[PDB]
């Protein structure tokens, strides 16, 4: 069986037993993260050792631990006590969320703030939000959550329509104390509802949409073996799932004649951050590391056939751990299917008389997650021509505030008195490269304009240049859309039939990167988001661009610390980290529920093949 | 009958008859362009006057004429003789293309050049290409085509595999004279074939692709009336076709409650240019304006069901003129259909308990043209949420040359000895805007970064700014991907319920623009392509960014001449001209037939609606 297979319920049960038995899972303990470790470099020819990594919280205040377990052998390999003030706090527990609202509900300062605004405490929902690190000395080493209030008029009401501005609270979810309640002044609570299933708002549902039926009478063209191994139109890969990262692709390879050719060893979205750009002290601390602080995998939706995923769908149902180490299945959490993708190649030739058309298609691997008000879909695409693409789809309900009477340079008006603070959604794709194997390098390619003159008398010439990134200190790069800048990953020791190194070219969307001031806390904690492309030398323990414990960690962790090692990356085992994001100035059309917007990137073969790899695609019926 | 209906065969025949009756279409005359004119501003209530514009060429060398005819009234409205040396030659006639190879076959200089290379003239194809304007004074006022040679080994051979470098000829297609044959020396003619239907090159065809069936059991959701009027999911528009521009969209509007709200009055691709970046004298003159010089509409393919267009397809079969004024149908030249487009909106709310998912779809209107080795697809999309998008798809066989022994800074190697000169494919979308009517303005929107300090103590704030373009002199704009630059077209006299002007936001891909030296002929002739965005005041005779007559025409017409008028565009009837293109450094993967690559743009509503316009979409089955 493959060492890249999905974790089983039984494996999670075994982990639980090992911990309990070792005295590491007492009643005050909680599992904040649990996931299988990938195989070490060079092991496929050694006996498998399924290992799991676990972060263990203690609700009684004791120090948390990082533990590594071997389920194959039934042992604890390592258990280290964590100093959270130094290395960071553990991810937020799903169970700690409800705690903010409950604690506030009996706090005199909070109740006084609600009384001033004539709000029934029973109707006030509180969003349990990550704290970050600012000027509050007493917070260092404490697990803090901050809370913003929203009014829910009735059980099925959308509370996002009714933010309570001018009020914020801080809570210690371990000592269960309210550390601060800040009331900067009363703002009107927006009164219009945002109930998008209410006929009064939707009006009569349209009856004009006729069905579109998408079927595959002989079934799908892909095969799934060993639970999660996919083969499709020359492509080979394994679909992993981790509670923090979500869907992870392993061993992406392409079968070129009689050779299975590696392209990417591991692909994942290794972090994603949502920084807010409203300077009000009510929200100025607001930055959500959806991946690193909340763990997007654990909140993956069950995807419904015909609504979420359309066509001939093959599902995976990944298993994760709950807080106590019990296995929990996410039914139909991953969708797999192939889609038509228009014309692949076409030419009608006058001279030969040959008219030729071929159709394209893509393999899709997706999941969808919900984090409070946001919902994000993560889509990986494999195309017939060798192209690999990622796309994030952002939807959900916008995070809201009051709209100030005088207007705002940092907030949009969505409805009367209803504001939506400006923010970004910024992702980091970690691509552990393996172009024809692990000996890889990256070049930055810019188009080069040429001056009219000798050797270019008509002034029509243009060219391009490539710069090898040889050391990590030179490998922090920025976009330059104006010069058509891309990055090529190649294997200097593997050449195509024209004697050029095989390569793949990364095409970025060139959206803005992190907008915050460089001296800001968020710029330090999300340093990765300040630049478009980073290249590091592969290492076991360098997994996330923000480090292992993002919650309430002071800046510098992750990429900035990795890069500081200044390792050789010229013809070596390397990792590309691409930052890409949406900058969101919410529009009226985003309310009361927002239409999907998208961002992503793709990689196209660049002299990887000896000619088109789709000449053997047959004519369509 | 709608004044925006497609031209009928009868109308074209009637234009022929009116021209003949007027003495303007004798046996030496040829129609180089013929198209219906759009209704004048403010004519909606006035009765139908269908008028046609015609460019008439004379094969005896007399001066050509531009003529406008009223087919309704049976009259010549205007007829003027053209001085082509000044204002430009007429578009290339389909009949002139074949003249080049025919004449060269008997030219002693051409025969000697072929003999030097041991090539059989009977097997030498000549690509007949637009000439542009260079240092050859004898070409001024003459209709010239330039020819580049390719060997075709047998009737079904792809000649593009066998370019004959070091050789080019110039031909006067009216006097039937070879004006120049330039031979800069013998290059090896690449020997490998590029026959993508030959089993020896394709290998065994895949048997792994299972069928994807897309059907609509109740038929499509759009209706077609009056021949070309489309209504679909609140959208209303008319699909026109013009021999020069191809598919043209008219009267794009969206039904919002009771009101039919205009958005775009006319959308077209008003020019495209393909400049080559190889400084070899054999190709340094090489640029074509497929739209302006060749007329892309006339080379539209007939699109095959299940191959070119998949699903429930409604076709239009537009009619054009032949060279003598006889009508000719392009059977199935335009495909129209709707397609699923993933998730439209989705939110699973913990507090309300409501899980909500809706699906997206788009209406597609497309055609595909073939000119020489190139094949271009033009796709317009309308989305449920009010988004409008255009996409160009480039495929075909790349234009080849020899690959120089020492390598090249301006040409890629595709196969042994076979090169592909660098080039661009650049489009101009002309958007005659009508956001809620004709009173419009354009603002450039940039993200604004803020400095940490008073009022922004945590350094998280970010903002944006909008700059109104008030006069044509300040309306020639460039991309700035780094600052998230977009352009908003708004109506300052039509406000949403929040008292803000309704608008649409143009999102560009921010690809490189024209790379040629600003001193080059191509930079003058394709001036529009040097900047990303232009805004003009609407005028009847301002149709193309390159002017009416592009063939062998120097600078002096088109956008730079229009802009000089410095007209008020702040709350006026305005037109947006957006430049966007591909910069193509050909890859081995592009050979022997290239996979589709794409480029485009879209516009999204920006406070146009008072809330999401898709709340009335029903749950899918
Ligand atoms: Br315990
Ligand atoms: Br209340
Ligand atoms: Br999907
Ligand atoms: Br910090
Ligand atoms: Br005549
Ligand atoms: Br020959
Ligand atoms: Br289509
Ligand atoms: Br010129
Ligand atoms: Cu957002
Ligand atoms: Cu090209
Ligand atoms: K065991
Ligand atoms: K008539
Ligand atoms: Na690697
Ligand atoms: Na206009």
């Amino acid at each position: 069986a493959s060492p890249f297979r999905l974790a089983s319920a039984g494996e999670i049960s075994e982990v639980q037993g090992i911990l309990r038995t070792a005295g590491l899972l007492g009643p005050e303990k909680r599992i904040a993260y649990l996931g299988v470790l990938d195989p070490a470099r060079g092991a496929g020819s050694e006996a498998e050792d399924r290992r799991f990594r676990v972060f263990i919280h203690d609700v009684s205040g004791a120090r948390p631990q990082e533990v590594t377990v071997s389920v194959t052998n039934g042992t604890v390999i390592s258990a280290v006590e964590l100093d959270t003030a130094a290395t960071g706090e553990l991810p937020v527990l799903e169970e700690e969320f409800e705690v903010v609202e409950q604690l506030l509900a009996t706090d005199e300062r909070w109740l006084k703030a609600l009384a001033a605004r004539n709000l029934d405490v029973s109707k006030v929902r509180v969003a349990p939000l990550s704290a970050g690190v600012f000027e509050y000395a007493e917070e260092r080493g404490r697990r803090i959550l901050r809370g913003l209030a929203f009014v829910q008029d009735f059980p099925e009401d959308s509370a996002w329509a009714h933010p309570v501005d001018g009020l914020v609270a801080y809570v210690d979810v371990v000592s269960k104390e309210v550390t601060r309640v800040i009331d900067t002044g009363v703002f009107p609570v927006p009164a219009e509802h945002g109930n998008y299933t209410d006929p009064e708002l939707t009006g009569p549902l349209r009856t004009t949409q006729k069905p579109i039926s998408i079927t595959q009478p002989e079934g799908p063209s892909f095969t799934v073996t060993g639970g999660n191994h996919i083969e499709w139109e020359k492509w080979s890969l394994d679909v992993g799932f981790d509670v923090r990262e979500g869907v992870v692709l392993h061993n992406i390879a392409f079968r070129d004649g009689d050779r299975l050719r590696p392209i990417i060893n591991r692909a994942s979205i290794a972090e994603m951050v949502v920084p807010y750009g409203d300077p009000s002290p009510i929200r100025s601390w607001q930055n959500y590391f959806d991946t690193g602080e909340y763990l997007v995998g654990q909140y993956a939706n069950s995807l419904e056939l015909g609504c979420d995923c359309l066509g001939d769908i093959t599902y995976l149902s990944p298993v994760i751990s709950d807080a106590f180490g019990n296995p929990r299945e996410i039914r139909n959490g991953i969708c797999m299917h192939e889609e038509d993708w228009g014309i692949l190649a076409k030419h009608s030739d006058l001279w030969s008389g040959i008219n030729y058309t071929r159709r394209n298609r893509r393999m899709v691997i997706s999941f969808f997650t919900t984090i409070g008000n946001y919902d994000y879909g993560f889509y990986w695409y494999l195309y017939l021509d060798g192209t690999i693409e990622f796309e994030a789809k952002a939807t959900g309900v916008v995070f809201t505030s009051a709209f100030p009477e005088g207007g705002s340079d940092n907030i949009s008006q969505l409805a009367p008195g209803l504001g939506a603070p400006f923010h970004q959604h910024i992702f980091s794709a970690r691509l552990d490269m393996a172009i024809d194997g692990f000996t890889n390098r990256v070049e930055e390619e810019d188009v080069v304009r040429q001056t009219m003159g000798p050797g270019n008398e008509r002034g029509n010439a243009f060219s391009r240049k490539r710069t090898v990134l040889t050391r990590e200190s030179e490998a922090v790069r920025e976009a330059d859309a104006r010069t058509g800048r891309t990055w090529i990953i190649s294997n200097p020791e593997s050449k195509n039939r024209l004697n050029e190194p095989v390569g793949y070219k990364l095409h970025a969307h060139n959206q803005p990167t992190l907008l915050a001031d460089p001296g800001s806390s968020i710029a330090r904690r999300a340093a990765f988001a300040t630049k478009d492309l980073w290249v590091t030398r592969y290492a076991d323990d360098e997994r996330y661009p923000t480090g292992d414990f993002v919650n309430q960690h002071s800046g510098g962790a992750g990429l900035p610390s990795y890069i500081a090692q200044d390792r050789d990356i010229d013809g070596q085992d390397i990792v590309v980290w691409h930052t890409f994001g949406l900058t969101h100035f919410p529009r009226v059309e985003d309310w009361p529920i927002m239409p999907v917007d998208t961002v992503g990137f793709k990689l196209r073969p660049e002299g990887f093949f000896d000619r088109s790899p789709v000449l053997d695609v047959p004519a369509n019926p």
